[PDB]
C-alpha cells in the first residue's frame, strides 16, 4: 500500500465528468474541476488541465497525469503550510499518507483548520486524535472514508485499506 494506491481506493476512477461526493464537477481519480455548477465552466476547467479540447472524457493515462500532479500538489501544500508542516514532520510514513489523502480531499486550508486534532496528532496521542478528528463535518458527510484515514493515524499501519 502506498499514497496513490490508498487514495485510488478512496477516490476510484471515472474518465468522464462526474459530480464527487459534495456534488462538484470531477474526473478521473478525485480530480476537481470547479466548484461551479456550470458544466461547461467544468469542461473549460478540463481542457485547460488536459491541454486539449476534450469531449468531457479523458484517457486512463491523462486520468493519472493529473493524479499525480495532485498528489504532488497535496505535499507541496503541505510543506508550505506552517500549521501542516510541522506535523508532517513530526509522522511516520503511514501517518504522513493519511495527511496527505485529508489535503487531497479537503485543501490545505481545509485540514489545517483541523488545529486540535493536528496538536493530538503531534503529540502522538493517537487515541484521542481518532476521537477528536470524528468530531467534524468531514466524518459526518463522508463517514466510511473518514473511518479509514482515522483508523490509519490511531494504528501508523495500512490494515483499514486491505482487502478494498
Ligand atoms: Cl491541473
Ligand atoms: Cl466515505
Ligand atoms: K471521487
Amino acid at each position: 500500500m502506498n499514497i496513490f494506491e490508498m487514495l485510488r481506493i478512496d477516490e476510484g476512477l471515472r474518465l468522464k465528468i462526474y459530480k464527487d461526493t459534495e456534488g462538484y464537477y470531477t474526473i478521473g481519480i478525485g480530480h476537481l474541476l470547479t466548484k461551479s455548477p456550470s458544466l461547461n465552466a467544468a469542461k473549460s476547467e478540463l481542457d485547460k488541465a488536459i491541454g486539449r479540447n476534450t469531449n468531457g472524457v479523458i484517457t486512463k493515462d491523462e486520468a493519472e497525469k493529473l493524479f499525480n500532479q495532485d498528489v504532488d500538489a497535496a505535499v507541496r501544500g503541505i510543506l508550505r503550510n506552517a500549521k501542516l508542516k510541522p506535523v508532517y514532520d513530526s509522522l511516520d510514513a503511514v501517518r504522513r499518507a493519511a495527511l496527505i489523502n485529508m489535503v487531497f480531499q479537503m485543501g490545505e486550508t481545509g485540514v489545517a483548520g483541523f488545529t486540535n486534532s493536528l496538536r493530538m496528532l503531534q503529540q502522538k496521542r493517537w487515541d484521542e486524535a481518532a476521537v477528536n478528528l470524528a468530531k467534524s463535518r468531514w466524518y459526518n458527510q463522508t463517514p466510511n472514508r473518514a473511518k479509514r484515514i482515522i483508523t490509519v493515524f490511531r494504528t501508523g499501519t495500512w490494515d483499514a485499506y486491505k482487502n478494498l
